[PDB]
Parts: structure tokens; C-alpha cells; sequence
């Protein structure tokens, strides 16, 4: 036990802390995942608190459009939604909590999952409210201009979507569905980049990417089989904005919504409930 990260959380209980870091340069994703085993002599089930952090590249790009008739048409690809999900198919595991649990629209998200000896979990949509738990884990992320929704939740899977909502533009607030979002008149230098809002008008989730912070707890009956597999998916859905310069009537824009869906990096992990170990089994790199 000397070379394992173990926290004593009270009489008869401890937490075994594991981590995995799995990246894909092709998908532009890093999964930095924490897997905390709750070991409690007064709780008849095993529990693994999984905290999903890392990075999902926005994959925003600006390009020329090839072909006759498209010489004054430029393309901006950008992420309408970030996808984060954890799924299992094993009968021996179920999801017993998830955070965030409800839709959250604030720029900052900060929530806590608390555990008390005897199998008691609680969640709160804030950080620093309680010093009452035997163990706690928190999530924290910023999602300026985007909102978080639970797109799917059930005993085997949880999926969150962090979706474009409303943006601050020089002309005022703009809906994420406004076909003229990010479009501007550049030509003088005629670069594809100049047909779209400069980097200082693009919020972090468009310019750079998203740093997820989500939790779900896996539950396993002691006495069922030693291992379970589960998949964690991080990715994005991209929209396209096309901007065409008509020298006599100005800039014209068209949006292709959900242009590239589920561009996701999916990693399959195995939890060994008996040895308190996590292994990477596969991925779609
Ligand atoms: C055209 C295009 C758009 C996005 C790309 O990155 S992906 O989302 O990681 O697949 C790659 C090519
Ligand atoms: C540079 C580039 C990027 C995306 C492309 O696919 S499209 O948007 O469906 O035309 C084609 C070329
Ligand atoms: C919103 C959302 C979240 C995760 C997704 O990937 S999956 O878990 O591999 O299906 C897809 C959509």
C-alpha cells in the first residue's frame, strides 16, 4: 500500500486514487481522468467516482472554398457543442450519480459530490458550502457563451452537451443560431481569416477549446464479477459558416448546422474492483 495514493476518510473507510491520461493528436483531445475507489466496511457496494477533465480542441478553422463560383466564398468551421459521455454495457455496473445533474447556464460551473460513510452520496451546485462529508470531489469549468445540458442519463450511460447559446458581438448579443454570427466584411488583403470575427471577439470555447470537468459514480455489487469495462467519449459537433462577398450587395452568410457530428475520441477503460486498478483497453485513435 506504500506506493498507492490512499486517503483515510474515517473509521473503516478509505479512498484509493488512480489516474489515467490518454490523448489523441488526431482528434485533438486529452482525457485526464481520476478514478477514486470508495472502500467502506459499512457500505455493501463498491463505488468508483470518476472525474473527467482534460481538453477538447475547438478545431476552429478558416479556409478558402475551392471551385468555380466559390472564389469569394470563405468557410469557418467551429464547435457548436462539446460532447462528454461515459457509457457501460456490463450488467454488473450502474451509474448512481452524475454532476452536473441539471441544465446549467452560468459562465462558471462549480459543484461538489460529497460522500458520507454508509453509502451516502450528495451533490450541491456550489463549492465550499460544506465541511460535513467524509470525502468530496468537485467539478469546475468555464463555458462563456455556452450552456450545459444532460442529453442522456440512465443507469448505464450519462452524456453532457456544452452547447453554443448566446454571444457578445460589436452589434450586441447574438443567438448561437444567427447565420451572421462571427461574419464580418473584410478584398483589401482577401484572406479567409478576414471574413470572420478576429480572435479577440471569439470566446475561449471557439478560439481554443473546452476544459471539461464532469463526475459520475459507478456502482458495483461486491460478489459480482471482478471487472467492468466502460467508455469515456470527449469530442465536438462542428458547424460551418459560409461567407460570400458580393461586391455590389455586401457579405452574405449561410450556416450549415450540425455539419460534422460526433467527432469524438472514445477510450475504453477496465476497472478491476478486486485489485482497485484501472487499465486502458482500447480507443479509436
Ligand atoms: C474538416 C475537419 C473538421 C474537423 C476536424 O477535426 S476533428 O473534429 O477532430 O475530426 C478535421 C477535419
Ligand atoms: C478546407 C476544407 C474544410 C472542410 C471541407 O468540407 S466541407 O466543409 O464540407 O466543404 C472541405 C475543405
Ligand atoms: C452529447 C454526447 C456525449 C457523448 C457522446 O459520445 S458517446 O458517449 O460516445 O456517444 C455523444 C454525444
Amino acid at each position: 500500500r506504500a506506493n498507492t495514493n490512499i486517503e483515510n476518510i474515517g473509521d473503516g473507510a478509505e479512498v484509493i486514487k488512480r489516474t489515467e491520461d490518454v490523448s489523441s493528436k488526431k482528434w485533438g483531445v486529452t482525457q485526464n481522468v481520476q478514478f477514486d475507489f470508495v472502500k467502506d466496511k459499512k457500505y455493501n457496494k463498491d463505488a468508483l467516482i470518476v472525474k473527467m477533465q482534460g481538453f477538447i480542441n475547438s478545431r476552429t478553422s478558416f479556409s478558402d472554398v475551392k471551385g468555380s463560383g466559390y472564389e469569394l466564398t470563405k468557410r469557418m468551421i467551429w464547435p457548436f457543442q462539446y460532447n462528454i459521455g461515459l457509457t457501460t454495457k456490463d450488467p454488473n455496473v450502474s451509474l448512481i450519480n452524475y454532476l452536473p445533474k441539471n441544465k446549467i447556464e452560468t459562465t462558471d460551473v462549480g459543484q461538489t459530490l460529497g460522500y458520507n460513510i454508509g453509502g451516502n452520496f450528495q451533490s450541491a451546485p456550489s463549492i465550499g458550502g460544506n465541511g460535513s462529508f467524509n470525502y468530496s470531489k468537485t467539478i469546475s469549468y468555464t463555458q462563456k457563451s455556452y450552456v450545459s445540458e444532460v442529453d442522456k442519463q440512465n443507469s448505464k450511460s450519462v452524456k453532457w452537451g456544452v452547447k453554443a447559446n448566446e454571444f457578445v458581438t460589436p452589434d450586441g448579443k447574438k443567438s448561437a443560431h444567427d447565420r451572421y454570427l462571427f461574419v464580418q466584411s473584410p478584398g483589401p488583403t482577401g484572406s479567409a481569416r478576414e471574413y470572420f470575427a478576429p480572435d479577440n471577439q471569439l470566446p475561449p470555447l471557439v478560439q481554443s477549446g473546452f476544459n471539461p470537468s464532469f463526475i459520475t459514480t459507478l456502482s458495483h455489487e461486491k460478489g459480482s464479477s471482478d471487472t467492468s469495462e466502460f467508455e469515456i467519449s470527449y469530442g465536438r459537433n462542428l458547424d460551418i459558416t459560409y461567407a460570400t462577398l458580393f461586391p455590389r450587395t455586401g457579405i452574405y452568410a449561410e450556416r450549415k448546422h450540425n455539419a460534422f457530428v460526433n467527432r469524438n475520441f472514445v477510450v475504453r477503460y477496465e476497472v478491476n474492483w478486486k485489485t482497485h486498478e484501472i487499465k486502458v483497453k482500447g480507443h479509436n485513435k
